[PDB]
């Protein structure tokens, strides 16, 4: 029994690894397909196709009268996103934005300050609506700008549909073998901890993120990187953590509220006035590794 958790957990390596660089490459074919930037391909379909498991997750959570790991693992993804996927990432392949993309950013800052403040006091089924509705406007708005719209089924079109398709296959189904590889190794060596178990919940839903985005740092595709954790936490929010609290009142998570805001604070004046390289990066990892060090346990 353990083998096979060892089996599980090298395969979903080997999807995540394979997977991440197929998804990159299809969506990035894709963005040329449909004229539009790597930002926008990464803020929509690949932000959205990669938080389907904190979608999920918080879905199911909150319906098993389990609200506190509802927001937990999103909000906790979100801190993922820009601590260690960004701070990763800008190390490996730094940005400097571009002045519609620093708009993009500004609006995702006011996004995240408008969550922080009416969750103060949790998140009903009314906040969810709200966030949900701004999440939709959000796609809309991003598309529309980093449109230029101008125009049967060409092979360019069709092998990088299947590339996307097959990458994102791989990122979703990687990610869930490497998590029920390692809990059954886990399992099997009696050492299975819960309260770990749950603190970790955001990070093996974050995992699809973390490879995608490093595969595209590697690729030097910057804008798309900004897209994906820009588009991913947003989708963490508006849907994620808002699903979650359609099934029920999500506890505050005020400190962590607080964490993401000045983050993501952090990540717009870089964005702004300077930019997202090497030594943002090494402190967007270092806020990270203090935030993993000092956060409660539990995952919410
Ligand atoms: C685009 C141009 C406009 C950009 C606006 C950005 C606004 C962001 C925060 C506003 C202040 C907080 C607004 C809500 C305050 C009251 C509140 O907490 O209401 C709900 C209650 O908490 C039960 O959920
Ligand atoms: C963006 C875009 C839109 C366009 C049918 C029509 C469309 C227009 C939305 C939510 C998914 C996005
Ligand atoms: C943004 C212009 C100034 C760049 C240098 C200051 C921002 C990066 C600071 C990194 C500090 C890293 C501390 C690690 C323990
Ligand atoms: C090309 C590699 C450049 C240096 C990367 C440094 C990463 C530092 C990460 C944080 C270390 C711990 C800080 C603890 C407060
Ligand atoms: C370099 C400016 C940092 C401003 C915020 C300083 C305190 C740390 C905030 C982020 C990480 C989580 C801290 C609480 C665990
Ligand atoms: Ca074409
Ligand atoms: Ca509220
Ligand atoms: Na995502
Ligand atoms: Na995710
Ligand atoms: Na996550």
């Amino acid at each position: 029994m353990v083998i096979l958790g060892v089996g599980y957990f090298l395969l979903g390596l080997i999807l995540l690894y394979y997977g991440s660089d197929w998804f990159v490459l299809g969506s990035e074919r894709i963005a040329r397909h449909f004229n539009v930037s790597n930002f926008v391909i990464g803020a929509t379909v690949m932000a959205i196709g990669t938080s389907l498991p904190e979608i999920l997750t918080s879905a199911y959570a909150s319906y098993m009268h389990a609200p506190g790991i509802s927001i937990g693992n999103a909000i906790g993804s979100c801190i993922c996103n820009i601590g260690l996927v960004l701070g990763l990432s800008a190390i490996i392949s730094p940005i400097i934005v571009d002045k519609n993309l620093q708009k993009n950013i500004l609006v995702y800052l006011l996004f995240v300050i408008f969550a922080a403040v009416i969750g103060i006091d949790g998140f009903s089924w009314i906040d969810g609506v709200v966030l949900l509705i701004l999440f939709i406007i959000y796609l809309r708005w991003t598309v529309k700008n980093g449109s230029a719209e101008i125009e049967k089924n060409n092979p360019s079109v069709v092998f990088s549909l299947v590339l996307l398709i097959i990458g994102l296959i791989g990122v979703l189904v990687g990610a869930e073998l490497f998590v029920d590889g390692a809990k059954k190794i886990a399992l099997a060596l009696d050492i299975s901890d819960k309260v770990i178990g749950f603190t970790l919940v955001a990070f093996g839903t974050s995992l699809p993120e973390l490879m995608v985005s490093l595969a595209a740092a590697k690729r030097n595709l910057g804008g798309m990187v900004l897209g994906n954790v820009i588009g991913s936490n947003i989708a963490d929010i508006g849907g994620a953590l808002a699903v979650g609290s359609l099934f029920m009142h999500l506890p505050a998570e005020n400190v962590q509220m607080a964490v993401l805001v000045i983050m993501s604070l952090l990540l717009y004046l870089f964005a702004k006035y300077s930019k997202i390289g090497r030594w943002q990066g090494i402190l967007f990892l270092a806020l990270y590794i203090i935030a993993i060090a000092s956060l409660r346990m539990g995952g919410g």
